[PDB]
């Protein structure tokens, strides 16, 4: 078959940034100790992919993207014992090591092993797993799941219910955990709450619904582009306001609508703008402000710590708060027992051929989940 | 009686920014309906004071500053019915006015009657209750404590145990509560942790009891100012540190001796190379940084968000948390019951009209919390 042997498929390779995805024919060689060789079924387009491409976000290049995914487990090297060949696994991209002061701490998930802090573009080992043309590829968030086989770490990757379909619970990887957590547990949206969320893709939606699943009375959606309007109204939004139809700043907006400022702002795109709009609409005195967007590279933003001082709660979080391992597969569990849909998010579904064409969706704001199928 | 009479008594005025107090001769009118007409019996000198003082906190002027006090009811006015004359009180330089949104969220305390956020320098009602020589005289946070008599809302204003050493509970008004509920309020220090506190002037060394009471297992102690160490120890520091003895930057020498950072830091001081500092000392997924020292006017902090997607806390306080009104008699009962001593705060003690000297002391370093009787 193909265990204990390297594996030639094809995968989107990114040679240089602002470059489009070039489909090679990589060798992924087979998993060391620890490490699981997964088969992909269904990807995502996450901003964050797109935040590499653009040059926003630094990590070693080339590289194969990816982290929202789901598929197989074609094989597992000595020493995996949480999952199995066959066995339906979402590659995560915060690892859970379950050793560290982190892991070992009940409210942060922020794992020391990530990859994120300070990129090295490999698997915890220190290695990649890929070559093409002979020249090493690097992992991205040591996922890369932009390629039919991918080989992440087994404090990596969860495994999901058998009957879950693939093509739908990967979004459950990045965008909707990140945005149902944002909500649920790293702002903590208390019941009759006023909450505002900035940015409606993916990830912006599922922090309306998680905070409609919160017991918020209010949810005002804000975005420029009002074609997102429809769903966000769907999922949750008892109002939505595009800040383009008003003379004033957004935040003075919604202070006057709210009575002062919301209960909880969440800043889901990833501006400096947008960031410091979103601190400023919470009230001055009860108001908590929930970065979730990603920032650009080495830009900095000044804020007057008198706005801190009153008594407002600043506060970012990746992957929502859900430590990964443990977390997702639970999550899953909730998408089977019906507690919540991902139809209205996932809006595309191309083949992973036609990935280019998926990031050309994103960046027209024609689509909200793009899903590729191998 | 007194009642109904307009007081003529002395005061510390301040007509002009940056230079001394003035003993003067001032008029209290008596109190209008819903206000309470308090005879001075001891006021403490606290940092904020002296902030309008050197202009780092602007407010109209002339002013009666002072705020951290403790007094006897000479009079109320009518529908007061929180109070009678006799009672021992203690002035809230942050109201409760009980109806507003601030004050039915039982997590917040900043009082939409406060006179911070948009200085009036009056009593609730927009109007003042001081003269001297025939001009009208500011009121400071609704206070205004530096003078024998003084008139404050009803809901600014609370009564404690009638056999309360007015001498010392007074602290509980202003510099301990502040410090004391900032740790256990507002950071909701968890025990077993390890908490940095940069400043330990009174309300430094107040956050330092607050940190071991919630059970920190480490309270390092960061002053520039060697001879404040042994009081931190005594309070329940487990280390303090100067960083002047370093060669190398304070969050990076508190990052390296607490395994990538403390769980809670506060600033207790009031700069913004501190606050920087603070923030930047707590680890990067599990930190919850506050700020408890009032930065200058206009001067704000250039961060990069990226410093809160990992995981970290700002916030930031006032009056630690506490709800005035509730609040602090509760913390006098605490005293009440020997759960804490204020005794190793109170460094100097003066006579009312020696205030000059008093802000003399803080300049130097060579006091913490001095006490001004009457
Ligand atoms: N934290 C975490 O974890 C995360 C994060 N993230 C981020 O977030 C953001 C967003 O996402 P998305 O959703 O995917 O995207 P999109 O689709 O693109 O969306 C956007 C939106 O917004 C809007 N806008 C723009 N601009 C504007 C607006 N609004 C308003 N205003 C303005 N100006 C548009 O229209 C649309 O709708 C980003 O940043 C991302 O990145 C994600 C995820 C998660 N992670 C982490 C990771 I390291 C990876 N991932
Ligand atoms: N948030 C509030 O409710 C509230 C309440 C009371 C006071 N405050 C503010 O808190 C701050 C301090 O209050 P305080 O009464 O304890 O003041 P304080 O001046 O007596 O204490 C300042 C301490 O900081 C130390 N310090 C100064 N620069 C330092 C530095 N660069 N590094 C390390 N230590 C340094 C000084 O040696 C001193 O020990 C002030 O801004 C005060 O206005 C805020
Ligand atoms: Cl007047
Ligand atoms: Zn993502
Ligand atoms: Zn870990
Ligand atoms: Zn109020
Ligand atoms: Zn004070």
């Amino acid at each position: 078959s193909t265990a204990g042997k390297v594996i030639k498929c094809k995968a989107a390779v990114l040679w240089e940034v602002k470059k489009p995805f070039s489909i090679e024919d990589v060798e992924v060689a087979p998993p060391k100790a620890y490490e699981v060789r997964i088969k992909m079924v269904a990807v995502g387009i996450c901003r964050t992919d797109d935040h590499v491409v653009s040059g926003n976000l630094v990590t070693p290049l080339p590289v194969i993207l990816g982290h929202e995914a789901a598929g197989i487990v074609e094989s597992v090297g000595e020493g995996v014992t949480t999952v199995k060949p066959g066995d339906k696994v979402i590659p995560l991209f915060t690892p859970q090591c379950g050793k560290c002061r982190v892991c070992k701490n009940p409210e942060s998930n922020y794992c020391l092993k990530n990859d994120l802090g300070n990129p090295r573009g490999t698997l915890q080992d220190g290695t990649r797993r890929f070559t093409c043309r002979g020249k090493p590829i690097h992992h991205f968030l040591g996922t890369s799941t932009f390629s039919q086989y991918t080989v992440v770490d087994e404090n990596a990757v969860a495994k999901i219910d058998a009957a879950s379909p693939l093509e739908k619970v990967c979004l459950i990887g990045c965008g909707f955990s990140t945005g149902y957590g944002s909500a649920v547990n790293v702002a903590k949206v208390t019941p009759g709450s006023t909450c505002a969320v900035f940015g409606l893709g993916g990830v912006g939606l599922s922090a309306v619904m998680g905070c409609k699943a919160a017991g918020a009375a209010r949810i005002i959606a804000v975005d420029i582009n009002k074609d997102k309007f429809a769903k966000a109204k769907e999922l949750g939004a008892t109002e939505c306001i595009n800040p383009q139809d008003y003379k004033k700043p957004i935040q003075e907006v919604l202070k006057e609508m709210t009575d002062g400022g919301v209960d909880f702002s969440f800043e889901v795109i990833g501006r400096l703008d947008t960031m410091m709009a979103s601190l400023l609409c919470c009230h001055e005195a009860c108001g908590t402000s929930v970065i979730v967007g990603v920032p650009p590279a080495s830009q900095n933003l000044s804020i007057n710590p008198m706005l801190l001082l009153t008594g407002r709660t600043w506060k970012g979080a990746v992957y929502g708060g859900f430590k990964s391992k443990e977390g997702i597969p639970k999550l899953v569990a909730d998408f089977m027992a019906k507690k919540f849909s991902l139809d209205a998010l996932i809006t595309h579904v191309l083949p992973f051929e036609k990935i280019n064409e998926g990031f050309d969706l994103l960046h027209s704001g024609k689509s909200i989940c793009t899903v590729l199928t191998f």
